[PDB]
């Protein structure tokens, strides 16, 4: 296996395995270096990385190299043979380290045989030249001076200490004469910086860190490996260039940086390489295929070597043969075997990544190349088996530090590392200055964006397609259990001496690194997300600050801090008290921020929407100026678009068109020159969505990123400012006082972090949402226009080819041409990566029945709009009427109708045809002059065809039709009937919720939640229902005909009884009563009065009496034998009177819980309903007289709503005042037994009881109780 041998720094040069090396970028001047072979072909030169860097360059200054690091400098490090040894003890534990586990071993294995081959470009075909830069390395034999002796060896690895920047570890590769061996098939010896000690932290939990350092610190074995794979590649001569992801630097809020190539992001794995799109995935393999081309046509004509005849020939063209796994035939012709050729690349590219080796070694990391990255720290001591060892690292299970990568931990192993000087530090800032005052941003912080330029547009290229062309695909992935399982890996091949000829040609490109000003002035007057955090900061030589909501004093003034917590938070935190009172303040102002930290749990289903984080906006103001106004709001009409702080310009291509040209002649079997004209097709689809998942990742979910993060900023310097606060005022008191006050300090850190922790979970999940979000309605739906648009090119490209070619099958392979392009692809995320985040937001955003709405019409200032998300567009003529309740009219006038142009780019379209359609309607009374037409009379409401085909919703007389139309024109239906017989009926003239399912066998109407009616729909064929919806009365109607609708809206899936109860639930919910209609009920409105326990009574203030008797309703009196129903314009007029309120009397809406008079007109004069104050039985008549204020009888009444299920009853309380708990009695029914001298019967009159107090309380509530009422207005769709 591997080797790691032994030695000291002072150990004396033997010329063998501790030389005088020669580097390369020395140009074989300058100086020699100690150096060690630390395993075969590997060297360690424990010296600074001085090449290209002046020598002042090592002392922290105004400048920095990376504008991505918090570079730390120190120019001492390695300026002595202790610490040279030290270097080199611990690289020797680092490569065991690396080879204790299979995967590791393999991968030094290959580092070791995966020899550069013997020259490069320019080396003629038949030769060999060991005498170049990137093949040999000089040593030194001589004594008392240079020169006297060299020889050459070769080499894969040199690996020296770190240069200027000791975080900054770069592989680097060998450049002769503007080529790179290392990037054409050849590789070539690698180099590295490396620093072992000082390690990158990644942001991540540790405490819960509201006090104690937060994130984790990184294994310098796997920061060693993931340089190694950087070096494997190199060696392979793999590291090829191509088009790489460059950030968009013309705003300043995005992050300026270096581009970043496939290869960096192949090297780190995880999500990183979906980044890469499928169209790049593919040039960089053609393009690594065509150099192994190259080399394997060398080996096939090569045949001396021109510097080193001690070469032998056969032994290196069986060394490389192995390395690159090219087939040699039994003659010994060397060829490229595909199959071989794939395993191995995908083994280099996607099987050895930091992401598989730290799962592997179970190490933690970042989540990604594109996420911030904290300052560094020290590690004491790596030579130290108690703080880490070989097997398991940091995470050493003696410790209890394997679980949760403990060991990693910064807040949890505090004896393993030493935080940094930051006086130290330089980190690349941007100043953002106004017109005096300007804050400093580090440029991590800043929005990463990729520009457009970074992604390819080999989508839009031709594609010539012969009975030969195939299918490509690039899995970025590998199963790495194979991989540690050796069969094809490892090479067997002796490893060739590396003793050779002296290097001469000294030739080399000798990289000029140059520093840049650290801080980069720029300007502007925006107040975005960085100045709302900055407004959120206080100056350390300041302890007395108070908060202000308003973010411009903040800014101007340095003790006033901002906070977009509520106003009644804000003054309870400036509030200041007696240290009697101290405890109980502390106690309240942290319960405050708790709960208003989880106020980000904040609900809108009424807007379909499940959780809204209310206070992002004030918090940051990010994107769309989005800490004016109300948040909730504006989300709920641009959605997550309004959080971006940058809308970008995607690159969606046409994509190119096909040829099935090339190919004649009367050949029957080249036939399948379509075939894969089909499947190429699916190709181009798959490409193009990965071609968006890349863009969303590197230019949308980004920016989420830098959201959530601050978030997490905005509220940890909340806690602080009100930690800060308390810390004041407590320190203002006395130690006498001190001494009493009861506080706990590390219970208030304990619950303040608790709050952030629940708040950063809700945060995060809301984040999320909105980033899918944006991928799949403002991106994915783009991407399907242009592939339909290509479909249908690709459908007249073809088709007219089976035509220009002969022929049975002509036909029955035209039907093929038809049936494919009749099915798109269907999107899935899961196909363009594995990261378990990632999958698991897809997964969760298309398990919320809400993100299936494809339509919601919605009022929103005068006007109907889809908040679906998608854009429909609505267009509302003048004949109809709306109003802020969400409830619109249709009428009988041609213009009293709405067009909507559905999203023709959405999923929605597949066999089986599953959707649904819900919506709230209230149909007015039939005419009782008029009942013939009305029932015969069908008339369409809702009409949404296409090409003769699509859905209806319609109605005649009573019955509501839903009605379906496939293609061929066949036809089915099902209807929900109410009758019309009824003395009361709970649908005529009344609002209520219809839902219509449809899934592959049966279409279903709900209606109020139940399910009223069912229909088989297999039969059923293609229904095209993405075709413009007219909503409008169209029929043979009356002139007086009208409709009112509310809450329309279509989901691409069939909802459960389930979803549609709770839809049901929701959309009825209000904070105010209802009417019988089922309107807003209101105050200073005449309302006749219903029991819903005595359906047919009404109430009437009997001739002698102070007292309302009960009488039996009329009912319909004409002949028709279609009709019956009982009068609700009969009886008392009632009217409802507000309590409170002494400011005149208006009309307003009446709520649960309200006080009221419920008063009634008897003539010209307004009288009211009382009770006698001392009935001492539990029953009594209700006093009804003039209005007057008498000590003898109680007047005022809570309106309640004792049912928790949707209903539009109510009842009426009547209770001893405004805050006793002592209830009197409910209003209701009730029957008496009456003995006269001439009349002896039963009579029931308007009572009060306090036995209905018990029955509401029972579940199931029960509707049928006396005391249960409802109110009716006049209304024009009831007339009698
Ligand atoms: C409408 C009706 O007749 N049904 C209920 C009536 C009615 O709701 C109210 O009278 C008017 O709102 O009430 C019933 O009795 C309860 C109560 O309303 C009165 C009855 O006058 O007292 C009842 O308790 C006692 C009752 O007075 C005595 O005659 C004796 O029977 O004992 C009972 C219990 O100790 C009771 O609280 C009614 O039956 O009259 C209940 C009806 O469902
Ligand atoms: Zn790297």
């Amino acid at each position: 296996p591997v080797t790691i041998n032994n030695f000291n720094y002072n150990d004396p040069i033997d010329n063998n395995n501790i030389i005088m090396m020669e580097p390369p970028f020395a140009r074989g001047t300058g100086r020699y270096y100690k150096a060690f072979k630390i395993t075969d072909r590997i060297w360690i030169i424990p010296e600074r990385y001085t090449f290209g860097y002046k020598p002042e360059d090592f002392n922290k200054s105004s400048g920095i190299f990376n504008r991505d690091v918090c570079e730390y400098y120190d120019p001492d490090y390695l300026n002595t043979n202790d610490k040279k040894n030290i270097f080199l003890q611990t690289m020797i534990k680092l490569f065991n380290r690396i080879k204790s586990k299979p995967l590791g071993e393999k991968l030094l294995e290959m580092i070791i045989n995966g020899i550069p081959y013997l020259g490069d470009r320019r080396v003629p075909l038949e030769e060999f030249n060991t005498n170049i830069a990137s093949v040999t390395v000089n040593k030194l034999i001589s004594n008392p001076g240079e020169v006297e002796r060299k020889k050459g060896i070769f080499a894969n690895l040199i690996i020296f200490g770190p240069g200027p920047v000791l975080n900054e570890n770069e592989t680097i590769d060998i450049g002769i004469q503007n080529h790179f061996a290392s990037r054409e098939g050849f590789g070539g010896i690698m180099q590295m910086k490396f620093c072992p000690e000082y390690v990158s932290v990644f942001n991540n939990v540790q405490e819960a860190s509201i006090f104690n350092r937060r994130g984790y610190f990184s294994d310098p074995a796997l920061i060693l490996m993931h340089e190694l794979i950087h070096v494997l590649h190199g060696l392979y001569g793999i590291k090829v260039d191509d088009l790489p992801i460059v950030p968009n630097e013309k705003k300043f809020f995005m992050q300026s940086t270096d581009a970043i190539q496939a290869e960096e992001l192949y090297t780190f794995g995880g999500q990183d390489p979906s980044i890469i799109t499928p169209s790049t995935d593919k040039s960089i393999y053609d393009k690594v295929l065509q150099n192994f081309r190259g080399i394997v046509d060398r080996l096939n004509k090569v045949l001396v070597c021109i510097s080193d005849p001690n070469i032998n020939i056969n032994i290196y063209k069986n060394k490389f043969k192995d390395k690159y796994k090219f087939v040699e035939d039994s003659e010994g012709k060397y060829s490229i075997d595909v199959e071989s050729f794939d395993k191995l690349y995908k083994s280099l590219m996607f099987g050895f990544t930091e992401t598989n080796i730290a799962e592997n070694y179970k190490i933690k990391t970042r989540a990604s190349y594109f996420s911030d990255s904290l300052p560094p720290v020290k590690i004491k001591n790596l030579l130290d088996n108690e703080i880490y060892t070989i097997e398991e690292g940091f995470n050493i299970s003696d410790k209890d530090m394997e679980k949760e990568y403990r060991g990693q931990n910064k807040a949890i192993n505090k004896q393993a590392y030493e935080e940094i000087s930051k006086e130290h530090l330089a980190v690349y800032k941007i100043q953002m200055c106004k017109s005096g005052i300007c804050i400093d941003v580090d440029n991590e912080d800043l929005f990463f964006i990729a520009d457009k330029n970074s992604f390819s547009d080999d989508l839009s290229k031709n594609e010539r397609i012969e009975y030969n062309t195939q299918s490509n695909y690039i899995e970025n992935d590998f199963p790495i259990n194979e991989l540690i399982l050796d069969t094809d890996l490892i090479s067997k091949i002796e490893l060739p001496s590396e003793n050779t000829e002296s290097l001469t040609d000294f030739n080399v490109d000798v990289p000029v690194y140059e520093k840049q000003p650290a801080i980069k002035k720029i300007f502007t007057d925006e107040n975005t997300i960085f100045q709302y955090l900055y407004s959120q900061t206080f100056p350390l030589d300041i302890r007395d600050i108070s908060l202000t909501s308003s973010f411009d004093d903040a800014l101007l003034f340095s003790n006033k801090v901002y906070s977009f917590f509520s106003m009644d938070y804000i003054k309870t935190a400036n509030k200041v008290v007696e240290a009697g009172l101290f405890a109980g303040w502390v106690k309240q102002i942290v319960n405050d921020f708790v709960i208003e930290a989880n106020k980000s749990n904040t609900m809108d289903k009424i807007a379909d929407i499940s959780l809204i984080v209310p206070y992002i906006g004030l918090a940051l103001n990010v994107g769309n100026e989005t800490a004016k106004g109300n948040f909730e709001n504006a989300f709920e009409i641009a959605g997550a678009s309004i959080l971006l702080e940058f809308i970008p310009e995607l690159l969606i291509p046409v994509v190119g068109a096909f040829l099935l040209e090339s190919y004649i002649d009367n050949k029957n079997k080249i036939i399948k020159t379509i075939d894969n004209a089909l499947t190429k097709r699916n190709e181009k689809w798959s490409d193009m969505y990965g071609l968006i998942v890349a863009q969303w990742l590197s230019t949308v979910n980004t920016q989420f990123y830098t959201i959530k993060e601050g978030m997490y900023k905005a509220l940890n310097y909340q806690a602080q400012a009100l930690e800060e606060i308390i810390k004041y005022r407590y320190n203002i008191y006395s130690e006498k006082e001190k001494s009493n006050i009861n506080i706990d300090f590390n219970d208030i850190n304990s619950k303040l972090n608790e709050g952030i922790n629940q708040a950063i979970d809700n945060i995060n999940n809301f984040i999320n949402g909105c980033s899918v979000s944006y991928l799949m309605k403002k991106m994915i739906p783009l991407a399907v226009e242009k592939l339909l648009d290509f479909d249908n090119t690709l459908k007249k490209n073809l088709l007219n080819y089976i035509d220009e070619n002969k022929i049975g099958s002509a036909e029955y392979e035209k039907s093929k041409v038809n049936k494919y392009l009749k099915t798109i692809m269907p999107f899935d995320l899961s196909i363009y990566t594995n990261d378990t985040i990632l999958i698991e937001m897809f997964n969760k955003y298309n398990s919320e029945i809400l993100n299936n709405i494809i339509l919601n019409l919605r009022y929103k200032d005068n006007n109907l709009i889809d908040l679906s998300g998608y854009g429909a567009k609505v267009e509302v003529y003048d004949g109809v009427e709306l109003n802020d309740k969400n409830q619109f009219k249709l009428t009988s006038s041609a213009n009293s109708k709405i067009r909507v142009t559905q999203n023709q780019n959405i999923i929605f379209n597949s066999v089986f045809l599953d959707f649904s359609v819900s919506f709230w309607i209230r149909i007015p009374k039939y005419k009782n002059d008029g009942i013939q037409n009305y029932i015969h009379n069908e008339y369409t409401i809702i009409n949404c065809m296409k090409n003769n085909s699509g859905w209806k919703i319609s109605i005649r007389g009573n019955r509501i039709i839903w009605t379906l139309i496939d293609i061929n024109g066949k036809t089915k239906s099902v209807f929900f009937e109410y009758n019309i017989r009824e003395d009361i009926s709970e649908y005529i003239n009344r609002w209520f919720f219809v839902t219509i399912t449809n899934n592959l066998n049966n279409a279903k109407i709900y209606i109020n939640g139940k399910l009223e009616s069912n229909t088989d729909i297999k039969d059923i064929r293609e229904v095209i229902a993405n075709g413009e919806i007219i909503f409008k009365l169209d029929g043979d109607i009356d002139r007086t005909q009208f409709i009112w609708m509310k809450y329309f809206s279509i989901f691409n899936t069939e909802l459960s009884q389930s979803n549609i109860e709770e839809r049901y639930k929701i959309q009825s919910y209000s904070e105010y009563l209802k009417d019988f209609w089922g309107n807003p009920l209101m105050y200073n409105k005449e309302y006749y009065m219903f029991n819903a326990g005595n359906k047919n009574s009404y109430i009437k203030l009997k001739k002698d009496s102070p007292v309302g008797e009960i009488l039996t309703r009329s009912k319909y009196n004409q002949n028709s034998k279609y009709i019956n129903y009982r009068d609700l314009y009969i009886g008392e007029k009632f009217i409802i009177r507000r309590k409170s309120n002494s400011q005149s009397i208006n009309d307003d809406i009446v709520r649960k819980e309200d006080y009221i008079y419920l008063d009634f007109f008897n003539l010209n004069q307004e009288w009211r309903v009382y009770t006698y104050k001392y009935f001492k039985k539990e029953e009594e008549k209700l006093f009804l007289a003039p209005i007057s204020d008498s000590d003898e009888f109680y007047n005022t009444i809570q309106i309640k709503e004792y049912d928790e299920q949707p209903t539009y009853s109510c009842q009426l309380l009547f209770k001893k005042d405004e805050e006793s708990t002592d209830e009197i009695g409910l209003i209701g029914i009730h029957r008496f037994y009456e003995s006269g001298i001439v009349f002896e019967e039963y009579k029931d009159y308007f009572c009060i009881s306090k036995w209905y107090l018990k029955e509401v309380k029972r579940k199931p509530y029960n509707l049928k109780l006396g005391c249960n009422w409802q109110f009716i207005p006049k209304d024009e769709g009831w007339t009698e």
